DNA sequence: CCAAAAGAAGCGGAGCTTC
């Protein structure tokens, strides 16, 4: 314990004294930190970080002698060095700013006189600054070594953080907001979605700016320090970049949205440089030269990412064995710039792809106000990839002078949910510009005669990119599909790339080619697949074709497959064999297909059969109510607005009701995972409403057309044979608009009964301002709720079974209440700790526990097993970061704002997170790092979760491989690893221990609504009991149906395209059975399984 | 439903208050 002089030798100058138990001023950030045992960073020690740094970014060989390196990123040149300069003199700025925000602050309210006498200034949320400080006559300064140094990081963060934000959809901004899901208006997510809140913007901020000063943080300081000191330097420079306008500061209103929510939202957007911009081309010089270790970076030939030992935010799960093979595996793999992609792309250039791709130039005229936000969003994610993918490119030029060949590797982590996701946000995996730009798939095709095999593996790539579903149809049926596509509709686009592959140029209405000759099939693989046919055609070499052209094997139904395969606890029925089937688990058809499946046997999909099983029950509820005219008629209306503008329903001429799959898939897979019904009906809302505005787009440019059009050729012209026609579809729409917003279905006992609204829509449709306001959207969602998405959730049931959904309830419950005592546990330990320091006179209130406290107190939590162990993978459910447990402002800035809540890492409640994280986890993420990791893994393919891209030369064994791994997954039982944790738990846990909330939240999983109001702590701990045993049965028959499974002949083709089934080899043969004989025949080996248990 | 949380700001020196 030498770390005190240590520390002391390189800032001795400080303020205060080292010593917790002093009586005047003390120290904090030596107090708080340690020099590191190896260097981390190579500014510590540095007089001035910012003229140092500034020098060895100054030239190549200052760069190189400061890095301690011999040879620096080719990419360091000439233009990108000027930037630099040009950076460092703005770091300067930067410091200034920040200099004289403190002398301010000294200056307000006599601060820093009150701490020159002895006021501990520098333990306020707003002082902790002060620990960074040197006495200067008769007042204070920055220490400039942690005051540049900070800076330096400022601006790595300036150049770089945007890029790797987290994406916000509609849920993270409802969380923001406090708003509800459904009634968000347009384009609020997006709004969000591009800034950053304060704390997304100040934790990454003070993360870099902690790595930067690279210390260590000492185990037995309070976190109110070691968090609370460089989260007030970030704090400080965030608030510098805002008076820079480096960084907008926007402070979000939510009164103006809806006027009872009093929260004003502070939103953090980094000003872009120009895309043009040199720095673009090599953005981390100043990470790469002041870490010894840099994270951001891009790997290039053999410098290779280190594997993560932790999951992803999740810092007490270690990645396992298993896990970090996996992820070894996919860093190794090398991808490769497709030049012609990139060059396609920049001669289109950003303009014509934002035209192509996303919605081209917007005249804010001829667009519903609503449809134009969406507008907006769609063009900047675009723009933001075409952006992002040009920047990679610059680099990746300088490394070699043929970029095709420069070699490209990319980190991975896995992710609470077993997922093995790219880090970034516009890299392959995440960026459909990208992924067809920048790829590891390669195969060299003998493609001299139409005949080949070789040949054939083309045909399906093209397909299947340009959006023929190859799953669905033979090989042989889908060649001569694609023949009459590239013959027929996509010719001239055909003629045109040949064109391009030839002379370079595109012609000036290039867009509009593409655009015609793709129709619904365009995507960026589509465009892909006319570039990589059109090269094959001008091949002067045909039998040695190079293309990184791709065959994804896709889950069919992934999910909802793996969660009946996985957690289907009872007696084999033959609903069940055969709806398994439709996922490509086929009994008794040795090296069966889902190609022939699909042509042969059922066209119907897992989605396909619940829309199917909707209708039934949809017409079972118009019966309760036959009598019944006004509900018959309000229904009518639901499915007349349906029809009008959704394309997967239709109603024919005498009534007849058609749906496709895409109604059902995501309300399906959801349900599933423990949405409630209220958040489906909010979803289908948003997509007829997103519908609705976006013809009102279509009517405001058919206005402008055409001042003489009527308003029903205006809004359906497009829609209508006629006009009398156009005149009946308007007539319905506004019927439709006015009944299902003047009147609501409500539930009165067990009786849907409708009841007037009072906020009915009334009045002249102005197109340009149309919206839908939240009280006729709210009317719109209970309508949906209960004339549609009721039928559709006993649809679901139906079609995945009710044993099913009666393992996920066990499951959630289990994992919910589990998590209810680790969060509560977690809690009271640490209020009992914060109880004995306010007997300690060295701490006050708002230091908080140290990270030794907070260690113990987690470790106190093991034996009621947080973790859920598979062998291979561990679940942390309970894992969270959250504001609730310190329930304290960690720091603010000098102005007495950016007041940043102290966060820590503590369980929370899962709520129904545990049916998606053991369904995700133990199917498409096991079956992936089985993929990754199995005898003969296939090479030089591109995983993105439930599908793999394959190179075109190993679609075949890839493939059979991918089935193979599905059967693996097949073999887990996430209810056993649920049970074997929550039987640890259930032996441990005292329930008269918890709170009055967490008992209470504990009655609402493991009791029955007549429970609640009057429970005891026993008869809530012998619910939760009961809970155990049903797992643990569960889990018997699990493990039972899969043995019995394995002794049967099965082919697997869940990872579909190909026709590459898998085959257990099992030697009870059931072939020429029905699936109810094949049902006996199973629940005869279960018993026989089941007797073998008895004795 | 899940894969990441997440109000601002005066006065005063924490945390209540009001918007
Ligand atoms: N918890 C959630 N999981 C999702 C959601 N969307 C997709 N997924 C998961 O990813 C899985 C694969 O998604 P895909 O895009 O391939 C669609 P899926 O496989 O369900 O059917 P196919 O259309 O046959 O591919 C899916 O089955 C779910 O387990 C979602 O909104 N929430
Ligand atoms: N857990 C979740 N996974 C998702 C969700 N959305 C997408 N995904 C996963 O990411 C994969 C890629 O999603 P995309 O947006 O590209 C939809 P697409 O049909 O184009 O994907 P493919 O299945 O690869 O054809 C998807 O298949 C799922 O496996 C989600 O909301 N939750
Ligand atoms: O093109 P699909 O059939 O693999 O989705
Ligand atoms: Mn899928
Ligand atoms: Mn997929």
């Amino acid at each position: 314990e030498e770390l005190k002089e240590g520390i002391d030798a390189v800032y001795p100058s400080l303020v205060g004294t080292a010593d917790s138990k002093a009586e005047g001023i003390k120290n904090y950030f030596k107090l708080s930190f340690t020099l590191p045992e190896e260097q981390k960073s190579r500014t510590v020690g540095s007089e001035a970080p910012l003229k140092d740094v500034a020098q060895a970014l100054s030239s190549r060989a200052r760069y190189e002698l400061f890095t301690e390196k011999e040879t620096a990123n080719p990419a360091f040149n000439g233009e990108v060095i000027k930037r630099y300069k040009e950076l460092m003199e703005h770091g300067e700025g930067i410091a200034d700013i920040l200099r004289s925000r403190l002398a301010k602050f000294l200056n307000t309210k006599d601060v820093g006189k009150r701490f020159a006498q002895g006021t501990e200034a520098n333990r306020w949320v707003g002082g902790k600054l002060l620990n960074i400080v040197e006495q200067d006559g008769d007042t204070f300064k920055y220490n400039e070594q942690l005051l540049q140094t900070a800076v330096l990081a400022g601006l790595q963060w300036r150049l770089t953080a945007t890029s790797n934000t987290a994406i916000k959809d509609a849920k993270d901004v409802a969380a923001i907001t406090g708003i509800d899901q459904a009634l968000l208006p347009e384009g609020l997510v997006e709004q969000f979605d591009t800034g950053m809140t304060l704390t997304e913007a100040v934790s990454s901020l003070a993360q870099k700016i902690e790595s930067y000063w690279g210390l260590s943080r000492n185990p037995n300081a309070p976190l109110g320090y070691t968090k609370g000191i460089p989260t007030a330097m970030a704090a400080e420079i965030l608030a510098a970049f805002v008076e820079s306008t480096d960084v907008v500061e926007n402070i979000v209103d939510m009164s103006e949205i809806d006027p009872d929510n009093k929260k004003t939202i502070g939103l953090y957007t980094i000003t872009e440089l120009d895309s043009f911009d040199p720095i673009n081309s090599f953005p981390t010089a100043i990470e790469e030269a002041v870490l010894v270790n840099p994270t951001e970076k891009m790997f290039f030939g053999d410098d290779i990412p280190p594997v993560a030992n932790t999951q992803l935010r999740n810092p007490a799960v270690r990645n396992t064995p298993e896990q970090k093979a996996a992820l070894k595996a996919e860093q190794a793999t090398e991808f490769y710039v497709h030049t012609p992609m990139v060059q396609f792309y920049e001669t289109l250039g950003k303009d014509r792809i934002l035209e192509l791709m996303g919605a081209g130039t917007l005249n804010k005229e001829l667009l519903n106000d609503n449809h134009a936000k969406s507008l907006e969003g769609k063009n900047r994610s675009v723009e933001d990839s075409y952006n992002q993918l040009f920047s990679v490119i610059e680099q990746v030029r300088a490394q070699s002078e043929d970029i095709s060949t420069v070699p490209i590797h990319y980190a991975y982590n896995m992710t609470r949910v077993g997922r093995m996701q790219m880090l970034g946000k516009y890299n392959p995996q995440s960026a459909k510009l990208v992924r067809e730009a920048i790829l590891p798939t390669k195969a060299t095709l003998d493609l001299s005669n139409q005949n080949n095999e070789d040949f054939s593996a083309f045909q399906l790539g093209l397909a299947q990119a340009l959006d023929i579903k190859v799953h669905t149809m033979t090989r042989e049926v889908m060649s001569d599909e694609l023949t009459k596509l590239l013959e027929g509709n996509l010719k001239p686009a055909i003629d045109m790339m040949v064109e391009f592959n030839t002379t370079g140029s595109l012609p000036e209405n290039a867009v509009d080619v593409l655009n015609t000759a793709l129709g619904d099939r365009k995507s960026f693989v589509a465009l892909m697949a006319l570039m990589e046919y059109s090269r094959y055609l001008v091949a002067e070499d045909k039998s040695a074709f190079v293309t990184p052209l791709y065959v994804e094997a896709d889950g069919v139904t992934n999910g909802p497959i793996n969660a009946m395969m996985l957690m289907t606890g009872g007696l084999f029925t033959p609903d069940w064999i055969r709806n398994i089937a439709k996922g490509g688990l086929f009994i008794g058809s040795p090296n069966k297909t889902m190609n022939e499946h699909r042509s042969t046997a059922d066209n119907n999909d897992l989605y396909q059969a619940s829309t199917n099983a909707l209708m039934e029950s949809l017409g079972k509820l118009r019966s309760n109510y036959a009598s019944n005219m006004p509900i018959q008629s309000q229904i009518d209306s639901l499915l007349s607005l349906m029809d009008l503008f959704l394309p997967d329903i239709n109603l024919g001429e005498n009534g007849a009701l058609e749906l496709k799959r895409g109604i059902a898939k995501n309300p399906l897979t959801i349900t599933i995972y423990g949405s409630g019904a209220r958040g489906i009906a909010g979803k289908l809302v948003s997509s007829v409403t997103d519908a609705i505005y976006e013809r009102m787009s279509d009517v405001l440019k058919a206005r402008a057309k055409d001042p003489n059009i009527s308003a029903a050729m205006a809004m359906f012209g497009k829609q209508a044979a006629s006009e009398a026609h156009a005149e009946e579809l308007l007539a319905r729409f506004l019927k439709d608009m006015e009944t299902l917003t003047s009147t609501v279905p409500v539930k009165r006992k067990g009786v849907l009964e409708l009841q007037s609204t009072g906020t009915g829509a009334k009045g002249k449709i102005n197109p340009k301002t149309y919206t839908i306001k939240g009280e006729q959207l709210k009317a719109l969602q209970e309508n949906m709720l209960h004339f549609f998405v009721e039928p559709l959730r006993n649809g679901i049931t139906q079609t995945v079974g009710e044993s099913l959904v009666y393992s996920t309830e066990q499951l959630q419950k289990a994992t919910q209440i589990q998590s209810v005592v680790l969060e509560d546990m977690f809690k009271q330990r640490v209020q009992e700790k914060l109880a004995e320091k306010a007997k300690d006179p060295t701490w006050k209130k708002g230091d908080f526990l140290t990270q030794k406290e907070l260690n113990d107190i987690q470790a106190s939590l093991n034996n009621l097993a947080p973790m859920i162990e598979t062998g291979s993978q561990t679940f942390y459910i309970a894992g969270s970061e959250n504001a609730e447990v310190a329930n304290q402002v960690l720091a603010t800035n000098l102005d007495d704002r950016m007041r940043v809540p102290m966060s820590i890492y503590a369980p929370a409640q899962a709520g129904v997170a545990g049916i998606p994280f053991m369904t995700i986890g133990t199917g498409d993420g096991m079956m992936m790092q089985t993929l990754s990791t199995m005898k003969g893994a296939p090479k030089n393919t591109l995983k993105i979760f439930d599908g793999m891209n394959i190179g075109l030369n190993d679609i075949t064994d890839a493939s059979r491989k991918a089935n193979e791994a599905v059967y693996t997954s097949w073999q887990g039982n996430p209810i056993k690893n649920v049970y074997e944790s929550y039987a640890k738990f259930m032996k441990n846990v005292d329930f008269s221990k918890l709170s009055p909330e967490a008992l209470e939240a504990i009655g609402k999983s493991a009791l029955e609504y007549d429970q609640r109001e009057n429970a005891t702590v026993d008869d809530i701990a012998n619910a939760a009991s009961l809970i155990e045993r049903n797992l643990r049965n569960i889990a018997l028959g699990v493990d039972i149906r899969h043995k019995v499974l394995d002794k049967v002949n099965l082919s697997i083709d869940q990872m579909a395209a190909v026709g590459a089934p898998y085959q257990n080899n099992g030697k009870i043969d059931l072939s020429n059975m029905t699936p109810e004989q094949q049902a006996d025949e199973l629940n005869k080996l279960f018993r026989e399984e089941l007797e073998a248990r008895k004795q």
